[PDB]
Formats: C-alpha cells, sequence, structure tokens
C-alpha cells in the first residue's frame, strides 16, 4: 500500500520459467549492501502452480556460498499482489511484465512500508535491455529507494552473480 502501481491483467502463467536479476533498489542501504544483505537475493525460475500460486526460487549468499533458497508466494484476491511469509516480508507486487522480457516487482512488509521496499528487475536473457531499465526507474522515482544495483551479464551467468 505504498507502491502505487500495478499490473492489471497479470496472466502468472505466461511468467514462468527462467529469469536474471538486472537491477535490484531498496529504501534502504543495508537491504542491499553485502552479498549477505537480507532482500539480497538472486531470481532463477518463477513456477506458478496450478491452484494459482508462484513458486520462487532464488540464490543468496547465507553463509559461506550461494545457497538455493524456496519460496511459495500464495495468491490473494488482486492478481498482482501475492502473500509471501518468508525474507522478512508479506507481500510482493508485480508492477509490470509483457511477459516475454522483463517483469518488474517490488516486496514490502505491510507493518514497516517505507523500511523493508525492495524491487527488481527481471529480465529473460542475460543481456542488459536498456528499455526495461528503462521502466524501472520511472516506476523508482515514485518510492524511497537509497541505493540502486544493476548488473552486467558475466555476473548474470554466475550463481549470485559472483
Amino acid at each position: 500500500l505504498i507502491v502505487t502501481q500495478t499490473m492489471k491483467g497479470l496472466d502468472i502463467q505466461k511468467v514462468a520459467g527462467t529469469w536474471y536479476s538486472l537491477a535490484m533498489a531498496a529504501s534502504d542501504i543495508s537491504l542491499l549492501d553485502a552479498q549477505s544483505a537480507p532482500l539480497r537475493v538472486y531470481v532463477e525460475e518463477l513456477k506458478p502452480t496450478p491452484e494459482g500460486d508462484l513458486e520462487i526460487l532464488l540464490q543468496k549468499w547465507e553463509n559461506g556460498e550461494c545457497a538455493q533458497k524456496k519460496i511459495i508466494a500464495e495468491k490473494t484476491k488482486i492478481p498482482a499482489v501475492f502473500k509471501i511469509d518468508a525474507l522478512n516480508e508479506n507481500k510482493v507486487l508485480v508492477l509490470d511484465t509483457d511477459y516475454k522480457k522483463y517483469l518488474l516487482f517490488c516486496m514490502e512488509n505491510s507493518a514497516e512500508p517505507e523500511q523493508s521496499l525492495a524491487c527488481q528487475c527481471l529480465v529473460r536473457t542475460p543481456e542488459v535491455d536498456d528499455e526495461a531499465l528503462e521502466k524501472f526507474d520511472k516506476a523508482l522515482k515514485a518510492l524511497p529507494m537509497h541505493i540502486r544495483l544493476s548488473f552486467n551479464p558475466t555476473q548474470l551467468e554466475e550463481q549470485c552473480h559472483i
């Protein structure tokens, strides 16, 4: 309830498959700081279940190396908002997506909106899409982000992005 944009007419069946966290942003430095920051996570694949939920496979640096984690985003009354009870967040919002190239989503905690917001720009291929980052910044200009990371292709092809 802070992010003012959501996708109208989303079909998660179409966002299935392999993805790359091309860009990340958060309202707090400490959320994305080092490789071991809480919301510093890398999306591998999105798998929507027949029930309408979404299985998210991500990578994160838990201790000594890249640990592949699994999160289950449960559907709600709004097709673009899902409920998770994982990385200190409650909701996952899909802002925009053309299904074939990029997907923009944000994560937040309903209790502490301003201190948890973390958004990403996922892309289908390990390339750098300028059009995507453009849309991502545009959706980002109305939010209080204080840190903003972008990755290069070589990094996109590595577990935990090197």
